[PDB]
């Protein structure tokens, strides 16, 4: 958490409000902050000055998703490849199976590849006022990274198509419609409503909520038969744990 | 089958098998014991030519409040581990393995409190009619257990991720109507008309064609795990098997 | 494209029009319909007339379902490729098409209409559209592929109370259960489906058809192996525009 | 109280041997009831801690009964199905306890589906294989077809499905059906040694390991890592 | 009025041979069209109940036409090309109404690993030589060519000669499981003749039904097996 | 420290170098070979890996001191240590940007199966011993050693040695597929290095390519994976 520039980290009674921090540029995700993301969700998964972590974007912005300049202009294949993972090391492998429980803030503008990591959060509460929109169609990309597979993950087919297709921006009343995001509140109560969500889950036993939050998407590909055989190692699992 | 239950009733009317958990002094909680009763009703119910279609209750306030904290946890805490096993396989042996692929047509009628295990009979019921006042919960969060058995997978089969991971991670309780909101249940109507609405949705199964109405519901979820291509393979064999064991 | 007898095609500033055209049956879907409309699917894809296909029905039908006298009625192996040509235009080729569709339900879609409707990448309904599986009520169950696909765009407790009761739904239904898009009145569907599609017109084509097919391919994948996918499907995009 | 099994217990040892030498060991809705009935009894038997699966005779089992199973409504029928898979897998995939199938002799159709459900099994050079249904004008139902595929490949199983081919004990092992194949006289205590092996092991550990292998099969590796993990710890929690 | 294929009935044996000689059999666009259409074509005709792939002259089928299959495009006419070589290699072979086995009578190389995989069986040569050479050309094993070695052989094997290119002969594709066997060039054809007159011998809705649901049944959890196992064996008895 | 590696005209020899405790992999060793494999995918010095172990051993396994023992600290901490195992046992190195080879010179007990199975390809020696020593030990194969045997070996092999714990040579490493090939240990690593030198004369892109096409396409129905490698052949030409 030391000599961060692309990320800030604010502790709050347990809560570390995690803001991807470049307004100037709305919170495009660089390789740098792509960098930085991975080292402070590592730090704070160990970090005993929070149970919670909060995603969001300083000022107007959620992020405006990849980099144009650094993260897509300026990426040899191996090279390209690896900066293409280090984006998803933190945006869906590091935060779809986080130790602690994480909730997405979205305050404003989230576009492209925003959807993958307020995907990989295990909840999301936007704001009215946030415009949401897969605008890669307009930018002649398709949603890569793993921005296709997260949509696909919490909001129909129908919808997904629509989105991903027309590029069609659409508000925080929308996102929760289509299952993005489990909450939408006018802006002025967004971090008053989330900060109420993170002190719930701050009240839980820590280990079973990890447990049981992880249990939930190992569970998704399985058939039944599979699914309670899991279940019941894992909740021998949580009881020898905490 | 039928004869000396101690905590499970059933009554026939016009072809229908209203099965009620029948614990009401415990929130119809559910004991080794209601766990065994429930699949023996259930397999004699699955022949029993006095019902066409079973609708799955709670006697009382309560539709269940989930595993019985002290016949099914408490005392079988510190059991042989292969005896916890067979008690844990017992519940899901009526619960989803039962349930989600009965030979009839299945209906939930959530009458009132529905908290924890619940969630899986509830949702491997076929359709699901609820009550407006019903309060539903996945606390197990607030007890220091996760939703085992199948209730974290029986959450994630009709809710999508967002509600799953809230109400699991949470605890929090909701009504009727958020239960149909977020795909719990099919409807939700005030208590005073759940019966009701329950019969009518239960007669109109009954004026189906029986062998049409099973096969056609259980291809339903037999093909959600299959590619395309699989699905109308199976379809295909599903639909002659209809025609010919009917 | 030409000697149609069940299907009409009209095209329109770069839509294909595509419509089955035999209402006074309601637009049953016959064993000569599905040869006719996997042969005309199959012409569209490279005509350069045309980027965008919309599928719809001529008169108050979408489709009424598969032709109850042609298809399911009237040997084995014969049987099964009258109902592999179904599925060979209705889900085979509509459900990963080279060029973006559209389904515009404009009345009566039920049963065996359902595959081809949900295969289509987007859908417009009218309000005053009737959905039904109605199956049930016919003593069959939803064969082909609709039964999968109502399971594709569903939920499990919608998909089970629909195929159970048979019980018909409106426009507003089918958008409130994930079955189209977007539902409008009658008077404006054509409108509604024209503006979509010109707006579809107006992307890249090769990243539309590249990004509408990632969505369906992704969906059975672990994360670990949809971002492998989708890092070749982007670089196979660049190199093929 | 059995008519159809017998059971014979050996230092921890349960002999189950298919008693119906008469109708070669052939499997009829009272040997599929009385079977499920052995395998839920032995589970808690602390008499044995190993289950040998073999049949009594010159048969390990000619597949389901053609007369009782087969040519003896709907859901009548749907009820006997699942009462032979009742225990030819869904109890003996994941039994509590570490299974051996010992073929002394004739194994066709009906007979692969708890032989490939065992955990592990010894065969005899002179036991006749066969997936003889397609000679009967019956494809391999139950679920014979899926065991076949689960331990052969896809070019074995499907020579012996069409061909209804008869086949040796080696060959068994060569596509991987069995483990072992031994001459007949050297079979029994060929699978006691092996049995005897499955008793030196931490019972807790044998169960779990044994059972981690087979779910683990459809798994990613990133959900199979997951799954490893908790189940090793529920190990270490139950022992 | 074919030109790459050749057609010969034998007693109800389809003899497919792929006749390009001069190019060692390789796939052309021309070729992969008329597989398509001769497939279609005998799927219907009753003088045959079981079809025998294989090639004329010294070769099976030397891969995909480097020529007129790759070098001889618009993307979505590249993807039609790429899809009528699909269309009969696996789409229409994989799942085909009638018995189909590969006899490997020379060169197998490259794209031709898809047909003899997507046939149900297949006999080999001992003189006959395998090889993965994709790579040796600077191409992955594309099509569905890395799919079918994936079905059908180990990892180690398949990733073996896939990243090697090194060729093999028919006894060594026995011993990976690439073909069920191998013969002396001498008695392939006899021994491929006995095996399709084994075949003719079967119920042939039966064998159809079952071949299937061998492959069919390959993804599935044991539990949603037998209920597709229990629907096809009603299937088959209807039909 | 714990790691040497040795450049051999493109070739990374890769040694586990603990030869005082059989190269046991502490979880010194595991951060450190993570640290070699991500320095060597992009050391132009290297097309190909060779991972073997220094003395007599391919390695013991976990250190049962350090990683085990040691480990007995809270949930999290023994989690990231038994995630850095995999990091590099199998999330680097099943898909590593470059082909790899599995040289078993000696002793190869539990955990190392998974790094040798995540390996690309794997020549073994006759004289080495290989074991999943780990039921004799009390626990279950855990990490991901259960899923990786399960990857490359039948499921009657995989129970086989996992339940029984018994011990076997090179030849029944590649008789069950875990390993390509066995050799005389003085034949070891020349063969080995003929092998590595076939691989460095490929195209490293397509090599890359087509090494992990193989191991996506496993679970992908034949639709799906047709689709896939079309977009991967696309992006081979395109890189
Ligand atoms: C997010 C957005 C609506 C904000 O609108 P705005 O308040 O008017 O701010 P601006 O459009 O003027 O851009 C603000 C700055 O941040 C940069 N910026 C915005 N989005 C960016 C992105 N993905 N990547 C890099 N830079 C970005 C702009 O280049 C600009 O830089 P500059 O001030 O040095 O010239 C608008 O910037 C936008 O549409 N960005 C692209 C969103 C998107 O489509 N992402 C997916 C790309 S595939
Ligand atoms: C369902 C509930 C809201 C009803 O509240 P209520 O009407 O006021 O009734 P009570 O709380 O007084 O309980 C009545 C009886 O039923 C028992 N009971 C209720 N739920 C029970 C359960 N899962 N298991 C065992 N007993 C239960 C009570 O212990 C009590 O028994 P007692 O009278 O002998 O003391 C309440 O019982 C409850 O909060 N929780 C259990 C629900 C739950 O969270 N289950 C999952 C736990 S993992
Ligand atoms: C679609 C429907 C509501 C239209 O009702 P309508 O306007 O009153 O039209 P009608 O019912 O009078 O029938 C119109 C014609 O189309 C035919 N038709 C309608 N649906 C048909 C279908 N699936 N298959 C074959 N013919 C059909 C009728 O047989 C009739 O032919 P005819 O006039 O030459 O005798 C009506 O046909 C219906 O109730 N059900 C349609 C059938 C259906 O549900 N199919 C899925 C079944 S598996
Ligand atoms: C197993 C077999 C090779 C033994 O050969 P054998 O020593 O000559 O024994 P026989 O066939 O002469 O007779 C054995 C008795 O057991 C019965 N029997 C053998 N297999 C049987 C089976 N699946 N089901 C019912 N009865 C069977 C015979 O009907 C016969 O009864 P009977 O003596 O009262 O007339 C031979 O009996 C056989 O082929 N059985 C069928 C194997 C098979 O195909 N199973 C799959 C059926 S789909
Ligand atoms: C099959 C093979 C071993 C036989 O070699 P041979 O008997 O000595 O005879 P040739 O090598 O001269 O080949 C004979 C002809 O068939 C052609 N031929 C062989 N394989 C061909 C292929 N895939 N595509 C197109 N033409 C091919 C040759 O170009 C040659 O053409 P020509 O006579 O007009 O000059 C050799 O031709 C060969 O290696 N072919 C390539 C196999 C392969 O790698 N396929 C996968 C390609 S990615
Ligand atoms: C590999 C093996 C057969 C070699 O036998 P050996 O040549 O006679 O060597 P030794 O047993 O005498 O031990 C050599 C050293 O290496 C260590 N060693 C060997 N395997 C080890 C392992 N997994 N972990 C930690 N140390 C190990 C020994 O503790 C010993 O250290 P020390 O000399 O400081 O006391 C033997 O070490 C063995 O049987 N098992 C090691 C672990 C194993 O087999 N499976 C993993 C258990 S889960």
């Amino acid at each position: 958490l030391n000599g961060l520039t692309t990320v800030k980290v604010q502790f709050d009674e347990g809560i570390a409000w995690v803001s991807l921090n470049r307004p100037d540029k709305r919170n495009a995700m660089s390789p740098t902050l792509n960098r930085e993301m991975l080292q402070v969700l590592e730090a704070l998964e160990f970090d005993d000055r929070c149970g919670v972590v909060v995603l969001t974007g300083e000022g107007d912005s959620f992020s405006a998703g990849m980099d144009l300049k650094e993260y897509f202009r300026e990426t040899p294949a191996l090279i390209k490849a690896q900066i293409r993972r280090a984006a998803g090391a933190w945006q869906w492998r590091k935060l779809r199976f986080y130790a602690k429980p994480t909730i997405a803030m979205v305050n404003g503008w989230c576009f492209g590849g925003a959807f993958t990591p307020l995907i990989a959060c295990d909840l999301a509460v936007a704001a009215d006022e946030a415009t949401f929109g897969l605008s890669e169609i307009n930018w002649g990309i398709i949603p890569a990274g793993n921005v296709t597979k997260a949509v696909s993950q919490v909001c129909g087919e129908r919808a997904a198509l629509y989105y991903i297709m027309s590029g069609e921006p659409f508000g925080g009343q929308k996102a929760r419609e289509i299952g993005l995001v489990n909450e939408s509140v006018p802006l002025a109560a967004l971090r008053e409503r989330t900060r109420e969500l993170a002190k719930t889950l701050l009240g839980k036993n820590p280990t079973v909520l990890r447990q049981a939050k992880h249990a939930l998407r190992r569970v998704e590909p399985m058939d039944w038969d599979l699914s309670e055989e899991y279940l019941a190692a894992k909740a021998e699992q949580t009881a020898a744990i905490d």
